């Protein structure tokens, strides 16, 4: 395979698949059609009012923030931690986790996958992907 | 396992171990002792009048670069490419490359990289490992 550079405005921001997501966009910078085969690089924003459901997983995150600030709801520790620009965050396999974002508060970051990427298990599970934002349990992990 | 999170500055910048390196300084954000066992975070920082030895390894490179600008070596491609901030770029296993930057030229840089790691081979040969600089075939791709 060859050299690939791409500039992230280069690389158009589409939608997040996740069921439930709300204002988190992302571009897939480096992937498999790339030449990766073993780790990948996504970009995400997170724009005002948004929030994706807490989840857990058999892959874990790198993640590195760019630019402004969110939560990262940790749902087994009851809480949600403010990150911002500068901050590396690793988050092991099974760990559970959700990003949000208030008025006003938007979010670029980068995350590092590898390339195969078990589906994800629900902390909140419901037949509405969205109602994790109306339980009890959930907003109380906000503060 | 345990989730980290830290900010870029509480990790000592050290100077790169690669002989023949100049003005090159890293922070390893991620690594194995957080729990990464397949890819770990890497920050890189080349300061003015800086280089790396042009190189080739059987390990894949995911860079994401952050702020100013360098030149990325591209010995196989008989050329210099000058790269800047919101550039991701990926080096496929065995691509020569190497760093590069001029007297008023900072760049800092997110390197992706697998946790195994054999050792580089050097495009340019020799005992001392700042020969490169001073060889025709490597300042010609500086053009
Ligand atoms: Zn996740
Ligand atoms: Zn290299």
């Amino acid at each position: 395979s060859m050299m690939k550079r791409v500039h992230r405005t280069d690389v158009k921001a589409e939608i997040v698949r996740e069921p439930g997501a709300k204002e988190t966009t992302h571009r897939k910078l480096i992937d498999t059609p790339d030449g990766a085969d073993r780790f990948v690089l996504t970009e995400f924003e997170v724009s005002p009012n948004g929030s994706t459901p807490p989840h857990f997983h058999e892959w874990e995150h790198e993640i590195y923030v760019l630019e402004g600030s969110m939560g990262l709801v940790l749902p087994d520790q009851g809480r949600t931690e403010e990150v911002g620009p500068g901050e590396a965050i690793f988050i092991p396999r099974g760990e559970p986790h959700g990003f949000v974002t208030g008025p006003g508060q938007t979010c670029r970051f980068l995350v590092v996958a590898p390339c195969e990427r078990p589906p994800v298990r629900n902390v909140f599970l419901s037949e509405d992907p969205y109602e994790y934002t109306q339980m009890p349990e959930y907003t109380s992990l906000l503060e």
